[PDB]
């Protein structure tokens, strides 16, 4: 087994906040985790946080979840909910600073959409 990723793919890092322990609240987040755990979290996060939009993407044999929330949350709050579900699988949760650029990159090589909550993906959300 290859070592689990320690961060998001290098292509995406500019779009993220790396201050994961901040008290700052945000309304856009991304999670890097296994294919199995991302599939589960897609449904769980959709309901828990009443997402405006959520999408799940292929990323280097893992998955990335991307979502927008109608209320603001600390990144650590999302992490707390998600690590509990991911159990013994790697999981990286970060806030997204550049919402449109992040989502756009996740829809194009080397990434691709697996499923998302709005048809035609987004476009009124950006």
């Amino acid at each position: 087994k290859v070592e689990d990723p320690k961060d998001f793919p290098s292509e995406l890092l500019s779009f993220l906040s790396h201050a994961v322990c901040s008290n700052r609240t945000l309304a856009c987040f991304a999670i890097y985790t296994t294919k199995e755990k991302a599939a589960l979290l897609y449904k769980k996060i959709m309901e828990k946080y009443s997402v405006t939009f959520i999408s799940r993407h292929n990323s280097y044999n893992h998955n990335i979840l991307f979502f927008l929330t109608p209320h603001r949350h600390r990144v650590s709050a999302i992490n707390n909910y998600a690590q509990k579900l991911a159990t013994f699988s790697f999981l990286i949760c970060k806030g997204v600073n550049k919402e449109y650029l992040m989502y756009s990159a996740l829809t194009r090589d080397p990434f691709s959409v697996i499923e998302e909550s709005l048809p035609g993906g987004l476009e009124h959300c950006f």
